[PDB]
């Protein structure tokens, strides 16, 4: 395609997916997908959009921390809770309230499964109140020393004792590689609270504290006809809200287990489909529209769910939140555990690869992720690795003590010994100064790697040197 100029890059960004070689063409459809610079984002959305700019296309792969990244939930709202000591005789839509040292905050718990004795089984605690109180009585999400709960006065049957822990902020689910897909969505961890607060196994499908701003409607076939009167409840947060299934659906919910689903990002019906939670079961085109599989197959931008443990005629609105994409603490490693995904030929087709996108990261990072990089290029020949140097030693200072930094870098010597990026591969190109480019989002002026442009620079002129396109200033010049 002028030889098929495939870039290559690998870092940190707002949006999943995370560790999956999804490719790239468009600026607007990278944003769609990995969206704005956060300021801990930065050089990598510019890496990728000012390449595009000489680009055709660019696989690019996600760094999340595994450890500590978070899908937004719907479990991420609710609020610790073990059930003590069952009662006897109680039954189902008794009423809990929760109280802050003998003062009634919440009133709208009850009791949800009971057993043939009144043994309470589960329950449900609205958190809206709560958690509102509790922020404002610097006991969020802690809690636990004065928050109580009791039952109706009362309920049928007595005995029972409800213990409240704290609110709950780990969604609980990470969702990274599609090898690994619903089988996060199947830990028994997770598994265990969607039974506990009675809701499905629906989330966010990219890591990111974008995702709290998904909220899901579910209304089953049962609760469909009375579409417009059917008031859905609110979970966590609590309070109901008019169903919309009927007006906004035609093709209705057909079997008992087929629900209507209607994802929102900031109040807009972003999606709407009908699922079922029985496999096999089509819609009128024999699409197979049972829910492990929809979502298995591409199936949504959006969401990602699971049939199981999913309520029986469950009808509400899910409430993502907890979601936590954490770049806060990307480990080098976690980098190069990403960029790993190109080092195979048998694999992915990558002509260039943009290196100089660590420039900006802890000096150490800034070469030892690099230089890594440069060792994959290596080993498979079939690439070039374009590499930059570090802001540290370029952009700061001037030219007289600007140029030492750099060759001692390329070597050992004064300072950069330890950090030094002393090899030399004939795959190895780097990269000379530091680009002052403006960032059309967060509205700055701000310093990129240079690298990341080359190497559309090169997807251009020849096969895989020309004035750069959107520079202002670079930080040497030139002569």
């Amino acid at each position: 395609n002028n030889s098929t100029g495939t870039a290559a890059l690998a870092g940190k960004f707002q949006w999943g997916p995370a560790f999956q070689i999804k490719q790239v063409t468009n600026e607007v459809d990278l944003v769609n997908t990995f969206g704005q610079p956060t300021a801990e984002t930065a050089d990598y959305f510019m890496s990728a959009m000012n390449f595009l700019q000489y680009g055709n296309d660019l696989r690019v792969v996600r760094a999340v921390d595994r450890d500590t990244a978070k899908n937004s939930s719907p479990i991420a709202g609710n609020i610790e809770y073990t059930i003590s000591t069952p009662g006897s005789n109680y039954a189902v839509g008794d009423k809990i309230t929760v109280k802050y040292v003998s003062d009634d905050i919440e009133t709208e718990g009850k009791i949800t499964e009971v057993d043939a004795d009144g043994k309470i089984k589960k329950i449900n605690i609205p958190t809206a109140k709560i958690i509102a109180k509790a922020k404002e009585v610097g006991e969020y999400p802690t809690l636990g020393s004065n928050w109580t709960a009791e039952i109706s006065s009362s309920s049928s049957g007595l005995a029972a004792v409800i213990t409240l822990g704290k609110i709950i902020t780990d969604s609980g689910i990470l969702l990274a590689e599609i090898e690994n897909a619903e089988a996060a969505m199947t830990a028994v961890d997770f598994q265990a609270n969607l039974k506990k607060y009675g809701i499905p196994g629906v989330v966010a499908l990219y890591p990111g504290e974008l995702g709290d701003k998904i909220e899901i409607e579910i209304v089953s076939k049962a609760d469909y006809a009375k579409g417009a009167s059917a008031l859905l409840p609110i979970y966590p947060g609590g309070g109901t809200r008019a169903s919309t299934a009927k007006a906004v659906f035609g093709y209705g919910p057909q079997t008992d287990s087929q629900y209507a689903i209607i994802v929102r990002r900031n109040d807009a019906i972003v999606q709407s489909v009908v699922l079922s939670t029985k496999r096999g079961g089509k819609d009128i085109y024999d699409s197979n529209i049972y829910i492990d599989d929809f979502f298995a197959k591409g199936g949504s931008e959006y969401i990602f769910a699971t049939a199981q443990n999913w309520p029986e005629g469950f009808s509400g609105i899910l409430t993502l939140s907890g979601g936590l994409s954490s770049n806060a603490e990307v480990t080098a490693g976690d980098l190069m555990e990403a960029w790993d995904f190109f080092a195979d030929r048998e694999s992915v087709d990558v002509q260039l690869f943009i290196a100089g996108s660590c420039a900006g990261e802890s000096l150490e990072t800034a070469s030892t992720v690099q230089k890594h990089v440069v060792s994959i290029g290596d080993v498979r020949q079939d690439c070039l690795v374009l590499c930059s140097p570090p802001r540290e030693t370029v952009v700061g200072i001037p030219v007289t003590r600007a140029v030492d930094n750099l060759v001692n870098w390329r070597t050992a010597a004064g300072s950069y010994t330890d950090n030094n990026f002393n090899i030399s591969s004939t795959y190895a190109a780097i990269d000379g100064n530091y680009k002052y480019q403006y960032d059309k989002y967060n509205d700055v002026n701000r310093w990129v790697p240079l690298a990341a442009d080359i190497a559309g620079l090169c997807a251009r002129t020849d096969n895989v040197r020309g004035q750069i396109l959107n520079v202002i200033k670079l930080a040497i010049e030139t002569p």
